[PDB]
């Protein structure tokens, strides 16, 4: 299902990192 990138940036911000939509599922990434 089409992934929200804007939400995943601010959700991964809690960990300290950026969220990417990979295969339309979110991943907080080390970059």
């Amino acid at each position: 299902a089409f992934c929200n990138l804007r939400r995943c940036e601010l959700s991964c911000r809690s960990l300290g990192l950026l969220g990417k939509c990979i295969g339309e599922e979110c991943e907080c990434v080390p970059y």
